[PDB]
């Protein structure tokens, strides 16, 4: 099965998932000087006040905080998006060291980690149908740098001990994802894909320019998670990021002048 090891990592994925070499793969390097301000972008609206988190799960690749998406509770609208996109889950990608871990890069700079808030287009009824559409998903990406602690992340950090290994889950109700955002909503946007198999080309990426700061201690606890299941040889869950892919026939647009 696919993973992030030398034997099953990003360089191998194309053998099971040929779209890995496709025309709109993610992540990409964001060359800030080539990205162009787009006046046609509408104001971005992140509306998370009624979010209903449910559970946190170690899926053997990362951990997902899952939300109730049976109604328009936490939604993303505006910006490059047509219509309403509902939050279904968030997760992170991170490194073994502070100098790597992000999937997107900014002028080739790698951040320590990257948060993905995953949303599906409500016009398609469910997530499964949405991933059969070129505009099925919107992922809000947020970079993490190591510095001061992020208070809104601590509840996540403290529950990780209970989901150490693949397949473990825990209740995670009443978590407010608003606490994971930076001050500014300035962003870059481009059409791309899921960054893990099945690598489906359904995503409008919205990558915030301002990183959030998290403490060394917070990211260290991410690195104590395990890729393996309980009772199996320990393989630390680190470096669960795909590197930047060819931009090909795409333009990255900026929300800011
Ligand atoms: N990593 S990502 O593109 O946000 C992703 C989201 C949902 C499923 C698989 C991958
Ligand atoms: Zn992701």
């Amino acid at each position: 099965h696919w993973g992030y090891g030398k034997h099953n990592g990003p360089e191998h994925w194309h053998k099971d998932f040929p779209i890995a070499k496709g025309e709109r793969q993610s992540p990409v390097d964001i060359d800030t000087h080539t990205a162009k301000y787009d006046p046609s972008l509408k104001p971005l609206s992140v509306s998370y006040d009624q979010a209903t988190s449910l559970r946190i799960l170690n899926n053997g690749h990362a951990f997902n905080v899952e939300f109730d998406d049976s109604q328009d509770k936490a939604v993303l609208k505006g910006g490059p998006l047509d219509g309403t996109y509902r939050l279904i889950q968030f997760h992170f990608h991170w490194g073994s060291l502070d100098g790597q871990g992000s999937e997107h890069t900014v002028d080739k700079k790698k951040y320590a980690a990257e948060l993905h808030l995953v949303h599906w287009n409500t016009k398609y009824g469910d997530f499964g149908k949405a991933v059969q559409q070129p505009d099925g998903l919107a992922v809000l990406g947020i970079f993490l740098k190591v510095g001061s602690a992020k208070p809104g992340l601590q509840k996540v950090v403290d529950v990780l001990d209970s989901i150490k290994t693949k397949g473990k889950s825990a209740d995670f109700t009443n978590f407010d994802p608003r606490g994971l955002l930076p001050e500014s909503l300035d962003y870059w946007t481009y059409p791309g894909s899921l960054t893990t198999p099945p690598l489906l080309e359904c995503v409008t990426w919205i990558v915030l320019k301002e990183p959030i700061s998290v403490s060394s201690e917070q990211v260290l606890k991410f690195r104590k998670l395990n890729f393996n299941g309980e009772g199996e040889p320990e393989e630390l869950m680190v470096d669960n990021w795909r590197p930047a892919q060819p931009l090909k026939n795409r333009q990255i647009k900026a929300s800011f002048k």
